[PDB]
């Protein structure tokens, strides 16, 4: 009855001792193959490695069926520090989002403002990111810092040109921004 | 008759002195113009520069006529030394 509800509907008995004797590991192995799929069926390089460029894999899936899949390159990561991966699967262009755990979100690549959009603050020339001041939904008065900035050994922090709220915020503490950067969205 | 059998078609009076003035350089014109086209009508930034990543550009190729342009990401070198540029052209993929 427990199993059933949390799943989508078949147990079978083989289910349901593997459950009792190992609760917590038999639960982690579903939320994976929720996730993932079925893992046992990669080959073991490529369940521990992953795939370099340009390589081309095969997954015996069963009699006939197989995927026949090309990593084709990895971007770099957006502001989020999300890489898209371009991808080849049985013939069909395929991309997917994965991801990064840096370390420092110094490698992540903002989108460029647009200059005759008011509500797009750029960066004005380059610099790091000392303390972020506001966060996404929040309204704020005109002339209100919002964002530090250290350029040279030296701080210039950015203020909101009217009153209105905050649509995105690019940048957390210590990132890296370059001039024509967008760092904040006003309404 | 020599640019008429060169480039075979269409040739002007403009090109004829364009040649005699300065051999070498108008027949490099024309490799040029064989391979990109009409580089004129490329934005400066973009002409001495290319693009970036997701970067969009437009081009006005005549009255209504333009080319738009995004450059999605450029691929790591393959084994014969070559990258993939992926493009985004017209609402259409493509691949350089």
């Amino acid at each position: 009855e427990l199993l059933e509800e949390e799943q989508q509907g078949p147990v079978t008995e083989q289910d349901i001792i593997s459950y009792v004797l190992y609760p917590k590991v038999y639960e982690q192995y579903i939320q994976t193959r929720n996730q993932y799929g079925n893992l046992s069926l990669l080959d073991t390089p490529t369940f521990f490695f992953g795939m370099r460029n340009g390589e081309t894999v095969e997954i015996e899936i069963d009699k006939g069926k197989r995927l026949i899949i090309k990593l084709e390159t990895i971007s770099e990561p957006d502001e989020n520090g999300n890489r898209t991966i371009y991808y080849a699967m049985n013939g069909q262009a395929r991309r997917i989002y994965i991801k990064d755990e840096n370390v420092h979100t110094n490698a992540n690549v903002k989108p460029k403002a647009d200059k005759s959009n008011p509500s797009h603050i750029g960066a004005q020339m380059p610099g790091s990111v000392t303390e972020v001041k506001v966060s996404v939904g929040e309204t704020v008065k005109a002339n209100q810092p919002l964002l530090i900035t250290e350029a040279m050994k030296m701080e210039t922090t950015i203020q909101a040109p009217f009153d209105g709220v905050i649509k995105q915020v690019t940048v957390n503490n210590g990132d890296t921004i370059a001039t024509g950067d967008l760092l904040i969205e006003i309404e």
